[PDB]
């Protein structure tokens, strides 16, 4: 009964537009209703997470660093807290639709007629779990203290996932937007996605522990740099200080000898085990929608598909539909 | 060949370490039949920085001073409490990893605590005794990873007044009261879903009302019970207003999460063992039980690797 579906999570920095341009590909395409599932934000759970609006207190948290109305230790960990919010719903999801997934080792019996049904969503796990709370760090509105946490607990990723990164201009960025603006922390979220992509392909062909010992440990200057130029450049064959673990070797995760310490190690592994899954695509939002959304039509043929249940499909559906609802 | 996972929880300070390690030194005469792993305190008080442990108490010592809003002093605490699951899980779920699942003296592995303490059983009591907002349990809770076959989890249990002297960190009722109580449920709700599904009476399950909180503070009222009943369970507890929406129905993706939460709970095997006594007889009750629990297979090749790993790490 089976049929290929094509998983495809849109990411990149936020307000650039990927929503507006994830939709106008929705309304040129779903000419044929069952061809496409749209998976939205879920912003409902967010500002109303069992009692806490998670963006509201990610940003308060700041303003009130700002006015010294609490502790910049405490408005760390505070912010900790509030980051972490983000990443149940998308997790909830997620881990259900990887149940959901076919993973059978077997040759074909029958093939299916029609085209493979694509299933948009709105932003992978990662972005709560990887790419937001490690830009956090690196700007200083959080302690590594909840990397560990939200790094290393990541469940094993299902094989086909399109991780489409969206890039926008840097003057375009700043006009999208004007929730805060500023620099520094745009600056660090472009720079960290375009890291997570040459960390994947790194992760390809190497094993993390590659130029470890090589790896400049991560320093204040090297922040600085983060938070200006949007330096880290997206290159063809990655290098271990393109990637993000020139950012994860950090002096809280080694000893007195300057070794990661073994459980967070056996955390590396699995961290690797995910973004290695994953196939890797940069789409530019800087155009009308309609091109956006026309580019990203070209790149379908190039992604990795994967195979599901044609029962499941249509459940799928209605727990999307039950919840976006 | 065939491993014994077991899991020994319970409460704090109630001596499950020193209990557990006098059961290593009387059978493990045969060193390759039993491995110790103990609770990883070197990343607690060192979570990439921060001492999960200070923090979680100094936070209440600052409350009590009006140091700090009570309600950043409840996030505060939501904060450093997660900060205890990371090991336990990297940990577990490399386990997972080297756990066949294909379709004479078994070798025993023991644990100190089992994951479900860290994203179930303590959360779960600080949102009780007020010490923690309700808005972290949805990220412990309802993200837990699958349980492989085989969980034995041995819940030490101790007399009230008995424990508090094995403490005597901070001593007060109100938390340990609750602690001692949850832990109890955390058991009936295993059994309660082993038979039934937690849509069960959960709409004659009355909300988590202040009144309820107060009696967990108090009389370690709870009583553990051969057939148990939604009533007697966690989910007693999870029936919160924050989690449903205006009707009073549970929100969707909540509900998925009871699903993933029960999933865990469920697969697990139930045991009691109490501490009330030298540690001699708590080792050699625990023995009584090992014919009773329930088995996993391994390769044998894993095992000595797992070993390995367990002793690169526990040092
Ligand atoms: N059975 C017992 N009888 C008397 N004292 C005990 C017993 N078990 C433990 N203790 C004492 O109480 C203290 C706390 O117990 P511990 O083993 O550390 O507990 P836990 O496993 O909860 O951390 C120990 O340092 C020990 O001296
Ligand atoms: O981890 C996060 N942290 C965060 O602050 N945010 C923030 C970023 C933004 O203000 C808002 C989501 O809107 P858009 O990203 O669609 O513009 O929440 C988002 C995520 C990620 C969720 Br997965
Ligand atoms: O989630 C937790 N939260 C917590 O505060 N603690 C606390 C409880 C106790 O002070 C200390 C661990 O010592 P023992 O339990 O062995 O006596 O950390 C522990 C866990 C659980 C880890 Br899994």
């Amino acid at each position: 009964v089976k049929m290929g579906v094509l998983r495809i999570y849109l990411d990149g920095a936020y307000g650039i537009g990927k929503t507006t341009a994830a939709e106008e590909f929705l309304h040129h395409f779903a000419i044929t209703p069952n061809r496409i599932l749209l998976i939205g934000e879920p912003l409902s759970y967010w500002r109303n997470l069992a009692g806490e609006d998670a963006i509201c207190g990610i940003y308060g948290t700041q303003t009130r660093r700002l006015n010294g109305d609490v502790s910049p230790e405490d408005a760390q960990r505070l912010t900790a807290h509030f980051q972490s919010l983000f990443c149940s719903p998308h997790a909830i999801m997620h881990a259900k639709i990887s149940a959901l997934m076919d993973t059978s080792t077997s040759d074909l019996v029958q093939v299916n007629k029609e085209p493979y049904k694509i299933m948009l969503s709105d932003r992978h796990p990662i972005a709560s779990t990887i790419c937001f709370p490690l830009s956090r760090y690196l700007v200083g509105d959080m302690s590594p203290a909840a990397l560990p946490g939200l790094l290393f607990t990541l469940p094993a990723e299902p094989p086909g996932t399109n991780l489409v990164v969206c890039t926008v201009s840097l003057p375009s960025h700043l006009s999208r937007v004007s929730e805060t603006v500023n620099l520094p922390f745009v600056m660090v979220l472009r720079n960290v996605y375009i890291m997570l992509i040459n960390t994947i392909i790194f992760l390809k062909t190497n094993n993390w522990h590659a130029g470890w010992n090589t790896l400049s440990f991560c320093n204040d200057v090297f922040k600085q740099k983060l938070q200006k130029s949007e330096c880290i450049k997206l290159r063809e064959v990655p290098g271990i200080e393109d990637t993000l673990f020139a950012v994860l070797k950090l002096p809280e995760l080694c000893g007195e000898f300057g070794n990661i310490l073994p459980l967070w190690a056996w955390g590396m592994e699995t961290l690797s085990n995910c973004l290695r899954s994953m196939s890797p695509f940069v789409l530019s939002l800087e155009q009308t929608p309609q091109h956006a959304a026309q580019e990203l039509k070209t790149l379908l043929p190039q992604m990795t598909p994967a195979n599901m249940s044609s029962g499941a499909w249509n459940i799928l559906k209605e727990l999307v539909n039950a919840v976006q609802d």
